[PDB]
């Protein structure tokens, strides 16, 4: 059962930080996310990627985990990235406590009955994902009007950019999400 | 005078690591890249981004600097990102020692008379950038045919990803490249 | 409470055939599909649509139910139609007996590890959906290579058509899928 | 002279209802529409399709035949479906009594000097045809403003969906419209 | 009464060369093409355009008139330009002596049962029109395979170019084709 | 070092007017623009093209050379035409006296800090280049609001159309711009 289009390094072929992450994941969530194995081909690059990704998505910042995972699900849905859709879908179901809303966002946020703020975030995520050449300063105005300040905007644009990065890496290399994600928070 | 659509933090409003980076830049290239100011709005996120970007793009890896900057220029050109097209254009001109070749890649790699290897890199960069939902394992075969191994592919996909992240952050926030970049290596 | 952008007719405002359909649904699946209410605005048109849809999708024909629902899910995913993606997702999960496979097809069939036959069906469904002006007789050859005969092709093209009709009607009119569909066959 | 990419069933290979339709067409219009032969490969499915199509397009409802054929011509022009463009073009020329207006709609409704209502119908047909993921309840407001009620909207969205179905079936299978349509109502 | 979105100059407001052209047209075809009035707003630019257009499209060159008008009709159809689709449709009907073939090319050359040579011309015209950034030297090989020499290719690319110019000028300025064109060669 | 995908005629294979143009260019700018050689394959057609192009772009009319070259750079950037981007980029740098502004327009005019008028011109150039089927009389209103009269509009739409012509001819035939253009006006 392949999890990648490239060979996946074993424990002997990854640095300490990657093995520690594997152990931590196993102990806390009961499995090792396949991205932590498949994307470990270049170990130091992986560790640098994780350091930034973990800070931006998982550690405290200026947007809530619900807001962040909403963006993740929208971007990953537009780009039709399987790994990211499935894994961030599990996260969004968990953080919203509403599996059906999360599923609806995965299809089309316009039809998911979101708040005004959520709609502003989803719309801007989709625009910057699809039409990066066309965004302008004018597009920041709706974000301020639903209450995002400069730090929240700075975080938002990074999260959208990040999923444009991870969608591409995951899709290019055929990353396969773990079976557990499909069943989580349902 | 504007270099960003958001307020730019001064020395007192960024962490020490950012101040150290500014000093290192000034000492090495003679000026502080505008992105190091404009994107320092969220300081710790900025430093985590920089750690990864620097490692993937500037430090030794599996692709040459010329190869990485070729990909940077293709991606930033497709996405029409001013900051990245201008600054990475400077870099590609330096690493190729051929301003006209770099300028041609900025418009259309198809017409820039590239090597077979460079054409494979450029073609894949453009596809992954424009059509992330449609790339498959078959698309790796041309990369292998020009001699890219697994580490080189792993790096490549991250570089393409990274420019899809930075093109979005820089365009979303109206980042303005330093005047020096337009003149370097010409 | 809303299930449609138009007023929904009650029992007194639909023909008897629609009331009989509601009763049959309740008795067979335990609830009345929301489309049977929301799309009954023009009653006789509704019953003619249902006659054709039921025959093509639910009754014996030349493709299996699994094959039909695969196509439904691909089409509805490309078009980002909430009602159809959710309800046919339920159906595909049931007919495959594999929720994770169905969920993967919902994001990107290219990454769902399908059989050669399923990949041919999914690829053609997506092309006919996105690029109707560009399909030609040559595009039938892969279908014949996976064993589809003339009756199977005839059915296939109608199924793809039908989802291009229902995705449009349901999205245009903001049809909301029943909560049950999100939970079925998981 | 082929009329389809699939074999066309003869009189011995179609059900009674199809042969009766052939006879009726011949007696009343002087020829048998090729779709009635080419799409008869799956007989019962054909009869179910015709039952719905005939009710929606040809029998009394909530939009006039001129309005319906306007939509048909717009959708079929966007999708570049030959069978449907040619045959519904003949219908529109007949119902408008103005061949040049009908021809102009076939090219681009924006340039055909239509009424406000006609423009609202054409614009919405083209939007739902091209961008089904993007339509929302807001798009119904212009339709109400040119006087369409809920039944007229319900009919409209079906006619647009229907041509998205028939354009696809006709194009996929290389259906060829009869010579008579090209000369009718000129 | 309108034939343009800009004011149309009368005989007193154009140069003598334009008046002579109007007289020549009236004498040869029985009416003055509306473009000769509407596009004469800048008189000397108009006469330079006409000199080139007439030479490339009407006077002896390396492609036949039928071949040139086929390309005209493909291009104008893809771009949905009313003036050019209608007027060049008339021309193609005349040069093919087959109105139904010309009408079919106007919708989709893929379905018009063309010769191998005509299909190569039509396919290239559409690609160069839609995807100018993606054409390469490889795309000339099919043209050479149907017998086009260097002069024929040189002419072809200019004809495709020219319709991309005239489709834009005519659509931008709302040019209205004469009623005669809709009826000619039918 | 090839300058074209087709053979390039020598002095013995071109008419007098082409040889005179070569001589004039050499004497006045110090080199012969490669387009004057590569596009001379069909001599009379070339001379007719040059006659119109030279009048519209180089000789006095209703827009300034800065305005015209701005449009050239925008259109050529959207279409990613190397010959035209590089050569009109040199022209724009010269006429603006601001190399960095010209370079920024080549990437994305939205980020180049243009005047209101310049923005109106760039936006309309890009729209008519990308979406010719969608422009209407309404799009002329912004042009009038930044002060363009009917002659200026007539000229503008021709210049946009012209670059849609030259981008296509140049790209189709692999025209290579002279080394001098890359270094001019820097």
């Amino acid at each position: 059962d392949r999890i990648s289009s490239l060979p996946v390094p074993d424990a002997t072929q990854v640095p300490e930080g990657v093995r520690k992450l594997w152990a931590k994941a196993e102990a806390n969530i009961g499995f090792v996310p396949n991205v932590f194995r498949a994307q470990a081909v270049n170990g130091e690059q992986f560790l640098a990627w994780w350091n930034y990704f973990n800070l931006l998505l998982n550690k405290e910042g200026y947007l809530t985990n619900a807001e962040r995972e909403l963006v993740a699900v929208v971007v990953s849905g537009v780009n039709r990235c399987l790994y990211c859709a499935v894994s961030h879908g599990a996260a969004l179901r968990e953080f919203l406590g509403d599996p059906q809303k999360a599923d609806a966002v995965a299809v089309n946020w316009r039809h998911a009955d979101l708040t005004e703020r959520e709609q502003a975030l989803a719309a801007y995520a989709e625009k910057l994902t699809r039409h990066p050449a066309e965004v302008t300063a004018a597009d920041l105005e709706p974000l301020r009007a639903v209450g995002l300040d400069d730090h929240q905007i700075m975080e938002l644009v990074q999260v959208i950019g990040m999923f444009n990065l991870t969608n591409r890496v995951s899709s290019a290399l055929g990353f396969v999400p773990n079976p557990e994600y499909y069943r989580q928070a349902r």
